[PDB]
């Protein structure tokens, strides 16, 4: 690489650039620091400038100039990923897509928009236009971009209904611009768009998204309280299996996390109580109450009876990695794991892991559709002591039937979600022959000897088969 | 010929009534004759009078008069049931709710309407009002009433998404009028409304329904063709488990049924071909094609590429018991079974039954959500020979792990769907102390020695818990 930052800058007159060191540093970091390991390994990473195109034409200008002057390019939505995805390991350009945030079309069942649209802004527009909203969104709803969700996220609120970004149909089309001497526009549909999902921006810049839309309902927050984690998980699993009770969220958070760390909801909680977090559609809420009364589920908070309370976060901001946010805000020693508990043994497996790590781990489940089954993903909190103990806890999950997607890594393959196969490798050669797009994030690109055919359970399995 | 018809008729001045023998006979029959057994057993059944109230006030005037003259009352929507549910075993009044067809409220996620609204009319109004439609409907969409669906049906198109009428949330509220000296109005919510579902009108007259609504999408008809039943069933099972691919129907119809009996679609079919009937939402259509190319599913008919669709019925009128209709319109010796193939063994079980009855049976699956899993319901065609052999075939399904809901019976308990327990018996006494509502349909009411704690698998399990 022969980086020439000065010549790059000269080629971008009319395009917004920022080179202030403090601002570049801030926009070179995400929420990697949720992992004590990443916090140490990536503490010294920073870019050289932030470039913020307003149009696809400006973006093409930027990529063309970066290819010519050999400046690395790391895409950034709003920098809320947890693994260092958007962090520029090699210096160079932080390519912000924040100003490519147009909403172009809203029709019955689908939307076309730019990558920088914030999830809640997209829903606000889809709701006003025709009472529609995203099928799923991360708990970073109000801050995260749709583009970064596709390229760096996996699922979240709404996965209970629709599965994950890993699944056919949850994305319709991705328009992607390559890093070639003449950047190419690709219109990826069918299976081809799934080369880009959760690829950390390593194989092209998403410049337009077509995604399905779902009906916007009056979603009712409710909490259900239990005296043990195992009875909370059994209730949550049963509720998730009620096919006529429409929910958007079914979470399990073990004591002592609710009472210790859900501070604004404390008056509804008590010491020793585990909680199930529920978002239930208004047309299903009476059925939800009747089911809960028949299933041992004491409703300790219900938005329909609590009144118009200000200062209460929505329950989804207590779920997914917002559960982690709340814990580490009070005690910074908390970190987390990412776990699958495979169907049909999720209740047995979550209980065994809960009992295996008393005190040191606090269980946290999110119920989701996964390959057509209802099961749960895990985001258990872990009290950090040493690097070695944290690796050991993950090793023991893997050895006890609970696949780990290691969040204490910053490469695609080590994170356990995006599998590298020959199709993934060939596509990056096509879309980034100089290796300028988010370098360092794909091990197989830097390692000719990499056994990318190893690993067991991949969340985003590769397209190659038979 | 009930002895009190003259006196009853004199009390109904101003209410529309019909005593013409031929019309009363037509309005005393449903589609029971799909069963050769019921066709013979119920041949002599007819009412004395058809009474058609326009309003709940008129209905109450009718019930109060029938109660004081002890004339039985058998409710009727539009008489499309298959079990003789709406046929008056004791003569008396056929009480048609067809003129109680108010639609009084449509909101995001729910609708309030009268019992006589035809399903497709309900959707016509919900679509015009706010682009909504029913979650599920029988394949008799264009002729069946909503109230008769609730009291006499179980699910259908849309069950792939939502389960069935057996499930919490798929009905929100039933307003019911009792048969008492002074008829009472009950507003049944929570679990209480499930006393009335599939109870054949034996424990009160539904006068208002609140049901959930779902978004009205552009549903695309597609057929997928296979050289064998097993490969068709395996594909449909896989498609049904694609959580991001939104469908409204996933049916499997084994050869020779499609080529023999799907006449207007015959130009798309070939001899020996089994078919999977699909309704896929427009926003999932591309993913459906991509999944099907990846899953060995040849799309042989697609409403978006087929050119002129004139004269083609919708694919849902080739599904559920319309599959039976198409077959028996060509050969009247076909009848059917109703089967469950319990998860997770549905592929092995359907294949085992298919191999056990060559020629005599034609397999027909409908994939549905059932207790939180994806599995299939069966409506296999059976070539009628003798009553004895039809019983044996059903016994063999039951003995091989495939529960039968016997459609060749006219009582609630023998039909295998609506379980009787103490709560059902107590409620019938509460709503119909004289037993004038559809008499003879509930064995346990006529026979206090009848053992209602038998029967293994009930589609509509009772409310009594252990
Ligand atoms: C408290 C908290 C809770 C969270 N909860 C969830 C959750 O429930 N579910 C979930 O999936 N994630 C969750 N996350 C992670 C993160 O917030 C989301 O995945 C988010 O949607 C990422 O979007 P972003 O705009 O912040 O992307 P960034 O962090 O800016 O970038 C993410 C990745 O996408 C790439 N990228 C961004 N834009 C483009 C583009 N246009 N083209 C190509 N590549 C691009 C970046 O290079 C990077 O590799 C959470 C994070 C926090 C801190
Ligand atoms: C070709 C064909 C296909 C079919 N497909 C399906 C299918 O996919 N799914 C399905 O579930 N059914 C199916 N059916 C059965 C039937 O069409 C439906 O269940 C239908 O919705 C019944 O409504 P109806 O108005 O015809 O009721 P009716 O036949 O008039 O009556 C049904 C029952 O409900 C009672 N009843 C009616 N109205 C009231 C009321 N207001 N209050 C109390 N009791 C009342 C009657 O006494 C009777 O017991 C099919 C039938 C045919 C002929
Ligand atoms: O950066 C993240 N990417 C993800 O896919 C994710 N998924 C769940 C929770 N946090 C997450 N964080
Ligand atoms: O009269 C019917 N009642 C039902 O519940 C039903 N379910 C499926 C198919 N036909 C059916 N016919």
């Amino acid at each position: 690489g022969h980086m020439n930052i000065e010549a790059l800058t000269a080629e971008l007159d009319g395009i917004r650039i920022e080179d202030n060191e403090k601002i570049v540093q801030q926009k070179s970091r995400d929420f990697y620091w949720y992992s004590p390991l990443l916090k140490r390994q990536l503490d010294h990473v920073t870019g050289d400038l932030v470039v913020s195109p307003k149009t696809e034409a400006e973006l093409i200008r930027v990529l063309k100039a970066c290819y010519r002057h050999e400046v690395p390019v790391t895409p950034r939505g709003t920098g809320t990923g947890n693994y260092g995805q958007a962090m520029p390991l090699s210096g160079g350009v932080v390519l912000s897509l924040a100003d490519m945030n147009d909403i172009r079309e809203i029709k019955p069942g689908w939307v076309i928009c730019g990558p920088g649209v914030i999830c809640s802004d997209l829903d606000k527009a889809a709701r006003a236009h025709s009472g529609q909203e995203l099928r799923m969104h991360p708990s970073t709803y109000h801050t995260a971009t749709v583009g970064g969700f596709i390229a760096g996220g996996s699922g979240g609120i709404g996965s209970i209904n629709w599965g994950g970004l890993r699944d056919f149909g949850n994305i319709i089309r991705l328009r992607v611009v390559t890093m070639e001497q003449e950047p190419q526009v690709l219109e990826l549909t069918g299976e081809d768009l799934h080369k880009v999902t959760h690829a950390y921006g390593t194989n092209g810049i998403i410049t337009e998204i077509e995604m399905p839309l779902a009906p916007a309902y009056d979603w009712i927050d409710a909490m259900v309280g239990f005296d043990s984690f195992d009875t909370a998980a059994a209730y949550a699993n049963a509720l998730a299996r009620q096919d006529g009770i429409l929910t958007k969220l079914v979470s399990v958070v073990a004591a002592p996390c609710p009472f210790d760390y859900f501070k604004r909801h404390q008056k509804f909680l008590k010491e020793g109580q585990s909680v199930v977090l529920v978002m239930v559609a208004a047309q299903s809420h009476d059925a939800f109450k009747a089911f809960s009364a028949r299933s041992g589920g004491e409703i300790i908070f219900d938005a329909t009876t609590a009144g118009d309370l200000k200062g209460l976060p929505p329950l989804f901001e207590l779920s997914w990695n917002h559960t982690t946010l709340r814990a580490l805000r009070v005690d910074p020693a908390w970190t987390y794991l990412q776990v699958l508990y495979p169907f049909p043994n999720q209740l047995e497996l979550t209980a065994k892991m809960d009992r295996m790590f008393p005190g040191e781990l606090i269980s946290h489940l999110e119920f989701v559709r996964f390959d057509g089954d209802i099961t749960c993903f895990g985001l258990p909190l872990v009290k950090f002591t040493t690097d070695e103990r944290l690796e050991e806890i993950m090793d023991l999950h893997n050895a006890n039937g609970c696949p780990i997607f290691n969040p204490h890594r910053y490469t695609l393959e080590e994170g356990g979600m995006k599998q590298t196969d020959e199709i993934q490798l060939a596509f990056k050669r096509e879309a980034d022959p100089k290796g300028l797009l988010n370098p360092g994030k794909m091990i197989a690109w830097d390692d000719p000897d990499y056994d990318f055919n190893s690993g067991k359970v991949w969340l985003f399995k590769g397209l190659k088969q038979a």
